[PDB]
Parts: structure tokens; C-alpha cells; sequence
């Protein structure tokens, strides 16, 4: 785990569906997409 302090630059902007950081709020709301969209084909298994 986290011996102490570790993430020292916390990010304002953090995705959940995967766990990636950002500095500005429309590259976020613009990455989530990714997730969530109409795809074509995907084997959706992890
Ligand atoms: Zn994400």
C-alpha cells in the first residue's frame, strides 16, 4: 500500500471507469467517452 504520502500532486480530475488523472475538466469528460459510446465490435471481457 502507501507507506505515507505518496500522491503528493493530487489531480482535480480523475476517471473512474479505468483510474486515469487529467489536468483540464473537458480533456476528462472528453476521455470517459471512450468507455460509454456505440462501438462496433468488443470483446467487453476483462
Ligand atoms: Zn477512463
Amino acid at each position: 500500500g502507501s507507506s505515507g504520502s505518496s500522491g503528493t500532486g493530487e489531480k482535480p480530475y480523475i476517471c473512474n471507469e479505468c483510474g486515469k488523472s487529467f489536468i483540464q475538466k473537458s480533456h476528462l469528460n472528453r476521455h470517459r467517452r471512450i468507455h460509454t459510446g456505440e462501438k462496433p465490435s468488443g470483446p467487453s471481457s476483462g
